[PDB]
């Protein structure tokens, strides 16, 4: 439902990588924690 959430996991791990930001598996129970990091970082890119 998040903007991020609509991403599906595939499209998800592609993402951390263009970032260089390092992960795990990406799975519902851990999801919402990968979906609060790109939002960190694209906000950086924001500002």
């Amino acid at each position: 439902h998040d903007n991020y959430a609509d991403l599906s996991d595939t499209e998800l791990t592609t993402l951390l990588r263009r970032y260089n930001i390092p992960h795990g598996p990406v799975v519902g129970s851990t999801r919402r924690l990968y979906e609060k990091k790109i939002f960190e970082y694209e906000t950086q890119r924001r500002r």
